[PDB]
């Protein structure tokens, strides 16, 4: 049994998935509200491989909302997470994914630091796939436009996070690329960054992005942050690969490519509503890589947090989970040639 934790995504949002959850679709519903809204397992997932294979799960709708951060109640958003990380144990689940702001959450507030204790290899952030998928697509992307990787520049901002420090070493060890932008709010872990990778020139934001043919932003996009298109490269592709997805609508050019970045479609249709159906081409078969880990864990039968912690994950840990991802019916989200 495998587990999909997610989260709302608006006031408005829970309303509308408020019926479905056993609530009145026209009751007063505020912030606090969903604040002692318990954790529900909300819908049933049934999944089939490539090769033929049947797995099963379930998607645990966890009630945190985003608001929560921005009424600064930072402990009631710890509380959401770590009750639905309870929930899914409680109910047996074997292995389960962090989406969206859930593991950022785990991560910032250090949750690793109720009523029985939860064991960690029942879960995984999905960051592993998430960072293997990234690197996919820009192996693809430079493909689709003719770039030779090898020549090319690649900018990670947010080199520093979990996934962007395994994009990092994927895109050196393994598309081999030419030059290697490391970008990231802290000179320390930039410095301890770029000695492991023996490579990279650090840079700050607006050194960076008008170097880049591909953009990889996986970071906390920051307050007041101007992303001038007409600084940008004329043929650039920005994979948005963090939660939330937003560059799809802050950047906009002729020539600049926003791809949403470790997305997942798979090769059979699935039956369920998910967290951000809305925000998918594809719902049906398009899903967070971090989440498609998660399958592919149960798939595998590695019930482990394969995924976990900050720059632990490893070259070796993202090949096992990508080859994992094509065997059982899993593409890289790709550019789509409405590009005018």
């Amino acid at each position: 049994m495998f587990g999909l934790i997610g989260h709302l995504t608006s006031l408005e949002q829970a309303r509308d998935v408020s019926r479905r959850m056993g609530y009145d679709e026209y009751a007063d519903q505020g912030l606090e509200f969903w604040s002692s809204a318990p954790p529900q397992i909300v819908d049933e997932i049934t999944v089939t491989s490539a090769t033929g294979k049947v797995i099963h799960g379930r998607y645990i709708e966890s009630c945190f909302l985003p608001e929560m951060l921005a009424a600064r109640r930072f402990k009631t958003a710890t509380r959401k997470v770590l009750n639905a990380m309870s929930h899914a144990q409680k109910h047996g689940i074997d292995i389960s994914a962090l989406g969206g702001f859930t593991s950022i959450i785990f991560e910032n507030f250090d949750l690793a630091s109720r009523d029985t204790t939860l064991e960690f290899e029942r879960f995984t952030t999905g960051n592993t796939h998430t960072a293997y998928v990234i690197c996919r697509q820009v192996e693809a992307a430079a493909k689709t436009l003719g770039i030779d990787i090898t020549q090319a520049t690649v900018a990670v901002v947010g080199a520093t996070g979990d996934i962007g420090s395994a994009v990092c070493r994927w895109l050196d060890l393994k598309l081999g690329v030419g030059d290697l932008i490391l970008t990231a709010r802290n000179q320390e872990r930039l410095d301890n960054l770029q000695a492991e990778l023996g490579r990279g020139k650090i840079l700050p934001l607006e050194a960076a992005l008008p170097e880049a043919d591909f953009i990889v932003w996986v970071a906390s996009m920051p307050q007041g942050v101007v992303i001038d298109p007409a600084t940008l490269k004329q043929p650039c592709v920005l994979i948005d690969g963090g939660y939330p997805k937003n560059l799809g609508s802050k950047v906009q050019g002729e020539g600049i490519y926003v791809l949403n970045g470790g997305v997942v479609e798979h090769c059979f249709d699935i039956d369920w509503q998910i967290m951000s159906a809305a925000e998918m081409a594809r719902p049906e078969r398009q899903m967070f890589a971090c989440f498609a880990e998660a399958m592919l864990l149960e798939f595998e039968g590695w019930h482990t947090n394969f995924s976990w912690g900050r720059n632990q994950i490893t070259i070796e840990k993202m090949e096992a989970i990508g080859e994992a991802s094509v065997r059982h019916g899993f593409q890289p989200l790709a550019l789509a040639i409405e590009n005018l």
